[PDB]
């Protein structure tokens, strides 16, 4: 009986310290733990090909669905059914924010091309670490438009979502996601 | 206006060779003409991605899928809308036949990807080279051969259906009669 986590935002929102300090507190209490990150997690060569070229939105959603498929199939549902608890550094929610609310495709059928490609598995809990673009520690219109994207798809599912404030330091951050996991161990 | 034609069959059924032929001798009617392929007719580099080992179907097709939605905005639509004969060799059925007959993936999911990889554009004509599977594992080879006639049958309109074990010649000059007609 594993558990599925993820954390979500802009990129330098805190999302990898925010996974390794969540890592560590589990590690500390005993609990086998797996971080593993999108894009790349099932096809590096996903990750690698898209930091030199841009392509239209359809086509990079749709290789990110591709990376994300391998990723759930060969690396999170073996985790899960090993008992372990799975964090990912973004998963669908990213494509979502980034090419739907952010490039414009539709979320229906974003959604519909990840039923199978994620073969229906969803987090149980996703930290979303909010900051505007500007607070971001690594066009301002687009970043706009996705960080709105995220606190959309929070307000939708507020049973799913934790929405933190990513301009807090790290440690109070670390220690709001610890409270709120408590329940769930 | 544009015309969109496509080629399909597997591997070694001469699909190639005849779509080839058939971009050769549009040319040599004056006619403009544009030859492209699946896959890496949009994403070259994607052929790259399709070689990983072990890769499951559903990332399979979504890589296809990725390919084809670049092919369609960047080369065939533009190419259409310039009043191009388009003719690829393979198109969105190869995914169809390969990964929905082939590799087991529902047909409705396939579909509802590609509305909007495609953009909904469907070619006018699509040629058929149909080779017995032992000709190009085998369980396998069957079923993207019988998904095509699959196929073929449940759109008799835009599908020719021709015996890719007839002389190339002959499989041309059928072709070319098929267009002769819409050109
Ligand atoms: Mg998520
Ligand atoms: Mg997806
Ligand atoms: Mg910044
Ligand atoms: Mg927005
Ligand atoms: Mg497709
Ligand atoms: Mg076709
Ligand atoms: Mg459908
Ligand atoms: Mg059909």
């Amino acid at each position: 009986p594993g558990l599925f986590l993820t954390l979500e935002g802009l990129d330098g929102s805190g999302k990898t310290v925010q996974a390794r300090r969540l890592a560590a507190f589990l590690e500390a209490q005993g609990r086998p733990v797996l971080l593993t990150r999108e894009p790349g997690g099932g096809l590096p060569e996903v990750r690698s090909l898209l930091l030199t070229q841009e392509l239209s939105p359809e086509a990079e959603y749709l290789l990110f669905s591709a990376d994300r498929a391998e990723h759930v199939r060969k690396v999170i549902l073996p985790g899960l059914a090993a008992g372990k608890v799975v964090i990912s550094d973004r998963y669908l929610d990213s494509s979502l924010a980034y090419q739907g609310y952010g490039r414009g495709l539709p979320l229906p059928w974003l959604r519909e091309v990840a039923r199978e490609a994620t073969r229906g598995l969803k987090p149980r809990l996703t930290f979303l670490l909010d900051l505007p673009p500007e607070a971001a520690l690594r066009g301002l219109e687009f970043f706009r438009r996705v960080r709105e994207g995220y606190l959309a798809l929070a307000r939708a599912e507020p049973g799913r979502f934790v929405v933190l404030d990513a301009t807090l330091p790290e440690e109070e951050i670390a220690r709001a996601i610890q409270a709120h996991l408590r329940p769930l161990l």
